[PDB]
């Protein structure tokens, strides 16, 4: 819990350096490289330098690899031409010409380090191990050369429903019943458990016996069940039963449920009426019998199948697939990992990792924060002890919000347990000094609020250079952070939708008018500059919710886009078009599939010129045979050049042009015609592509170019995107309207207190639900902490006192459930009241409360 300076870190053993939010990240890790590549910092420095092919670095996404090697490259010949000028304008180039000791040295290493930089390492996880296996395989006895694959979806659909096939079909009628009630197909089979195939499987708490089958288990359940049945009626007839002063007679109601039901065991649930059965309603409504305990003890234990079979389709599955892939050669990013490990976990690992000591002696990993166990005790075995050689994590204990992405973030708190260095930085660069003070402010409530004792939140600073940021509205200033609060004693998600969405329409409303006549200003001092449409933006939760928010916006005539959409193109009405011209010139022969295509939208006729089009023989032919010739030029050229062609020869461009919104139905073909260009080639039937564009149609596949490409990024728009997109994009100003509205988990998942392994338990245990909760709490409060960062002016949200709970006032509100509820309610069955006092407690002229009506 130290300071930090990129001169001064001792670069040895193993250091876990935490940037937090509006840090930067990239220009420290660059003074490190070049620190590492020049070998300066003191006796604290590396014992020698080192040269661009042995400082491997591994960050994630794909995109931030070239962005870091062209700031490296920058930075490198910066460097080089300040050590040869000796004057400098960066005070971290002026401190390292400080700290240089021989120019010339410097100088020639630079040169000939900077000509080497096209081969070096920097990769993904995935690149990283590809690379390393093709270099040393004998260990391994993989394939030297591979075909990758991605839709491994299929290939499990498949495999699912092939077990069904086999561990379904010979079951009886009596068996399969109860697997027929609690699902029905193997498609929802694989939907309910396809959530833990990817990855490391997980540890079962309470497996099932090795050898037991669904047959053994259910006739353990008719042996529970058929003796409580019969040997009870033994104990039936006599009315042992003791009337208290809550003493209901409807006691022989309960005795007579049981005579009904002990006749038959074809169906599988108990009578409900046993609820009587605890020894202790004595004084409620002595035992005197054990009977009457057994039938708790027989109720204690729930009675079901999926405990079972869910295991036993869970280990085939993963097997079959694994197998299946073998025959075909192919490979994947999980398979390519675990045989990675499993080369560690054999004998020879010691041997593999010595040659990887030998070739990088460093390691850096960004983005930390998404991790798994399989990595980090790869990481952890290459690199936990032998010294001469160091390793330097960065990451961040928040931001984390990767967790349907298999990334875990018990990890962390693991690597954090055994490394024992921690520095922390201050500054932030680019948001107000009043800003930064209400975000300290805000999350200084209480201690350790992230539900951890690992993860304190420090209070940071801001730049003397920002100091002059100012936001005004009609001459005074304004403050940074503001509530917005519902007046009622109890309101609902539909009211908290309806008035919210008018009101944060209405004041972007009020903003944009005002600022076009020059009233509101966005001034660093004196220069000052009115607000548009693209320097306003709002940040959302789901999908489902921003149909309101849109249709509010675009109410009062306001330019919306929905940048989170990954829809694909295929879905829309161009690819209908598309196959319907396709079909036509393929067949242009009857009248109907002529006049089907030129009834489309896009040739732009109207009703008289169809009415001409049909009793005019003469033109009807002309049209006709121009297809004639067009579908040999097809035959002849491919796929693209006729979709040149008739795009050309009806002049359908300005078409578009003139008419408006007409570029979004224009782009979509250019596209969709790109699209074509990789089956025209590899494949020949004119058939077989208009059978593709059918069998595409139907399903509509998430790969990342099926996606919609912008239509218009070019110019000011409002922008309406979600939290997981916006993470490392700045924005001036933005919203917050749906920060209150949270949804419970139920599912069970969680991971150990202690040994922090993913353990998952198929049996309900409300201990276990409890821990789940406090880790979707935990990244709930995360999510908050992404929410309440890029903003270098103002941003703003609001808040209501909604309740879960179906009666309205019994006091008890529900806040506390959520994220926001535990900062101002600490955990505290609260309402309005009290939770206006503990607003307008800490509101101090930096936070500014309100009141919201339906206006």
């Amino acid at each position: 819990a130290e300071t930090l300076d990129p001169l001064r870190l001792p670069l040895q053993g193993e250091r876990l350096i935490e940037a937090s939010a509006g840090t930067g990240k990239t220009f420290t890790i660059a003074a490190l490289y070049l620190r590492l590549l020049l070998g300066l910092g003191g006796s604290a420095a590396f014992p020698r330098p080192l040269t661009v092919e042995e400082l491997l670095v591994v960050t994630f996404t794909e995109a931030a690899t070239a962005e870091l090697r062209g700031r490296i490259r920058s930075n490198i010949h910066e460097l080089r031409i300040a050590c040869l000028r000796e004057t400098t304008d960066n005070p971290l180039y002026e401190r390292l010409l400080e700290e240089i000791d021989d120019k010339a040295q410097a100088a020639q290493w630079l040169l000939l380090a900077e000509r080497q930089m096209d081969e070096a390492a920097v990769f993904t996880i995935h690149g990283f191990c590809q690379r390393m296996l093709n270099l040393n395989a004998f260990e391994s006895g993989m394939l030297f050369e591979q075909q990758l694959i991605e839709d491994e979806s299929l290939l499990r659909y498949q495999a699912c429903a092939d077990f069904w096939r086999r561990h379904c079909y010979p079951l009886p009628r009596e068996i399969a019943q109860v697997v027929f009630e609690t699902w029905k197909g193997p498609q929802a089979l694989l939907r309910d458990i396809n959530r833990y195939l990817q990855g490391e499987a997980p540890v079962i708490k309470a497996p099932p016996p090795d050898d037991e089958t669904l047959a053994s288990r259910h006739a353990q359940i008719v042996a529970r069940i058929d003796t409580v049945k019969q040997q009870w009626r033994d104990a039936v007839g006599e009315l042992d039963a003791l009337i208290e002063s809550s003493g209901i007679d409807r006691r022989k109601f309960n005795r007579s449920n049981q005579a009904k039901w002990i006749d038959k065991i074809s169906a599988w649930a108990e009578e409900e009426t046993n609820s009587y059965q605890l020894p202790e309603s004595l004084e409620k409504f002595t035992p005197r019998h054990p009977l009457f305990e057994a039938i708790d003890q027989l109720l204690a234990e729930p009675l079901s199948i999926r405990d079972l079979v869910i295991t036993r389709a869970l280990a085939e599955i993963r097997e079959t697939v694994a197998r299946e892939k073998r025959r075909r050669g192919e490979l994947g990013f999980d398979d390519m990992l675990s045989r990675l490990d499993s080369a560690l976990r054999s004998e020879s690992g010691e041997v593999l990792a010595a040659a990887i000591r030998t070739r990088f002696p460093v390691a850096m990993i960004d983005e930390f924060q998404d991790t798994d166990p399989q990595q980090y005790r790869i990481f952890r075995r290459i690199w936990h002890h032998q010294p001469e050689t160091a390793l330097l994590l960065i990451g961040d204990p928040k931001q984390a919000i990767y967790a349907f992405r298999g990334a875990d973030i018990f990890t962390y708190m693991k690597a954090r347990s055994e490394v024992h260095a921690h520095y922390t930085l201050d500054t932030n660069w680019r948001s107000a000094p009043g800003m930064v003070n209400s975000v300290n402010k805000l999350f200084s409530q209480t201690d350790d609020a992230f539900m951890f004792r690992e993860i304190p939140f420090i209070p940071v600073k801001s730049a003397g250079k920002n100091q002059a940021l100012r936001f005004v509205f009609k001459g005074e200033t304004q403050p940074a952070m503001k509530m917005w609060l519902m007046e009622g004693e109890s309101c609902g998600v539909g009211d908290y939708q309806s008035t919210m969405a008018q009101v944060c329409a209405a004041q972007i409303r009020d903003w944009l008018q005002a600022g076009q006549r020059g009233e509101a200003l966005l001034m660093n001092g004196d220069d000052a500059r009115p607000v548009r449409a693209s320097d306003i933006s709002v940040l959302v939760r789901s999908r489902q919710e921003a149909a309101q928010v849109r249709d509010a916006l675009t109410l009062l005539e306001i330019p919306s886009v929905y940048l989170s959409n990954r829809d694909s193109v295929f879905e829309t009405l161009e690819a209908q078009e598309m196959l319907w011209l396709l079909q036509a010139v393929m067949t242009p022969e009857r009248e109907n599939t002529l006049r089907s295509a030129l009834a489309t939208s896009m040739m732009g006729l109207n009703a008289l010129d169809i009415e001409t089009l049909n009793n005019d023989e003469h033109a009807w032919d002309v049209v006709v045979e121009e297809f004639d010739g067009y579908r040999q030029i097809w035959r002849k050229r491919g796929v693209m050049p006729m979709l040149r062609a008739l795009m050309s020869a009806r002049n359908i461009a300005e078409n578009l042009l003139a008419t408006a919104g007409g570029e979004r139905r224009l782009t979509d073909i250019l596209h969709i015609s790109e699209l074509l260009q990789e089956a025209g080639t590899q494949l020949e039937s004119e058939h077989a592509l208009v059978r593709w564009l059918s069998q595409h149609i139907l399903e509509p596949d998430s790969n990342a170019s099926s996606q919609q490409m912008r239509l218009e990024s070019d110019k000011h728009l409002v922008q309406i995107v979600t939290i997981h997109k916006s993470k490392g994009l700045e924005y001036p100003l933005v919203w917050l309207p749906f920060i209150t509205n949270f949804r419970v988990q139920e599912q069970a998942f969680y991971h150990d207190r202690h040994s922090f392994e993913a353990v998952l338990d198929l049996n309900a245990a409300p201990e276990s639900v409890d821990l789940a909760e406090a880790e979707r709490l935990a990244e709930d409060l995360r999510l908050l902490y992404v929410a309440l960062t890029r903003s270098v002016w103002h941003c703003s949200l609001g808040v209501a006192p909604l309740v879960r709970r179906r009666g309205d006032k019994k006091g008890d509100t529900d806040v506390h459930q959520s994220a926001l509820g535990r900062l101002l309610q600490k955990g505290e069955p609260q309402d309005a009241a009290g939770l206006r006092t503990c607003i307008e407690a800490l509101c101090d002229d930096d936070i500014a409360w309100q009141t919201a009506q339906t206006g």
